[PDB]
């Protein structure tokens, strides 16, 4: 089997992407944030504290003839941005882009933090990291990918995120029309439960490539590119008037600037992030200070190849017995 679903930016900045997901019988379609940096499929629901729901579509398990309480199971998750959610667990039928999993754990939110309430466009998360990170207790549950994998034509999924445009998540096949040149594959460590890999270096604009190992994670659920402070400083040094602002929470730059590209290495291959991908617009409405899309990972404890980086590539998440990542230009 295969699946193919369009993923759509939630706003004009590509802060996140939402993908429609069919849950239950009859189908309830929710728009979920596919997150290769976590491993819980959780939804706004009929159980979510009413004051914490503001415009989201909810899953109502009592209206699904295939929903079953997973008795005694609870979940609770904290993300890198300090957001959180928790609740109980149903099993139900879940379909993505025509690919159906029966008996998928659908984690129903009783509680969500303010950042989830305030975002009406995201109805929950669909985790695509390794199932070792799943938070369900006392019986850990599998991700949608892990449950689908045996049925897929190939044990893979791909992320093809758009810049200020829709893109695609495919399951079980690699669309050879969706990228240019060849796919470069690189090793993955699953030790921390992530799609963790080592970039071979970087370049800023038309500058020479710096060969250096940068361990980080391929994370579709993180907006920005978080890299070591040395690398980030070298990038923003090429932008007149850019500076790190402790008040704002990172590097800002004059909205009048033209940003240089940023290149990262994948083995001997190179992915180029155009300068426009690094602009996240005014820090507050009407400001001439703009927020940068490359920020320091110092104090996060891991480098993160978030959407800024991944949207510049066609990305293969190879879930074979020895997982690997692939990157192609597009």
């Amino acid at each position: 089997s295969t699946g193919s679903a369009t993923t759509t930016p939630i706003d004009s900045l590509d802060d996140a992407y939402i993908t429609p997901v069919q849950i239950g019988t009859p189908a309830q379609t929710l728009n979920l944030d596919f997150d290769t940096g976590s491993s819980d499929l959780w939804v706004f629901s009929s159980e979510t504290t009413a004051s914490e729901v503001d415009g989201q579509t909810i899953y109502t398990p009592s209206k699904s003839t295939t929903a079953k309480l997973l008795s005694g199971a609870t979940w609770s998750i904290s993300y890198g941005d300090g957001s959180s959610s928790s609740g109980d667990v149903y099993t139900d039928t879940v379909s993505v882009g025509g690919l159906t999993v029966t008996g998928q754990a659908v984690e129903s939110a009783k509680k969500v933090s303010s950042s989830f309430t305030e975002d009406s466009t995201i109805d929950g998360l669909l985790g695509l990291a390794f199932s070792t990170l799943n938070t369900v207790s006392p019986t850990q549950q599998k991700t949608f990918f892990d449950n689908a994998k045996a049925s897929l034509d190939s044990p893979v999924f791909t992320a093809d995120l758009g810049y200020h445009a829709p893109g695609t998540y495919n399951f079980g096949f690699i669309d050879t029309t969706a990228y240019t040149g060849s796919i470069t594959y690189t090793a993955v460590s699953t030790k921390q439960g992530f799609w963790e890999w080592t970039s071979t270096g970087y370049a800023v604009g038309s500058g020479t490539f710096k060969s250096t190992s940068i361990d980080g994670i391929a994370d579709t659920g993180t907006t920005l590119l978080y890299l070591p402070a040395t690398v980030v400083s070298a990038y923003w040094a090429q932008v007149s008037g850019a500076k790190s602002s402790s008040s704002v929470g990172g590097y800002v730059f004059p909205c009048s600037a033209t940003l240089p590209s940023f290149t990262f290495g994948v083995g001997s291959a190179r992915i180029v992030i155009p300068g426009d991908y690094i602009d996240f617009g005014p820090i507050s409405t009407g400001s001439s200070s703009c927020f940068g899309g490359i920020q320091s990972s110092a104090g996060i404890g891991i480098n993160i190849f978030g959407d800024v980086a991944l949207k510049a590539a066609f990305v293969v998440f190879n879930g074979a017995t020895t997982p690997t990542l692939g990157f192609a230009s597009k």
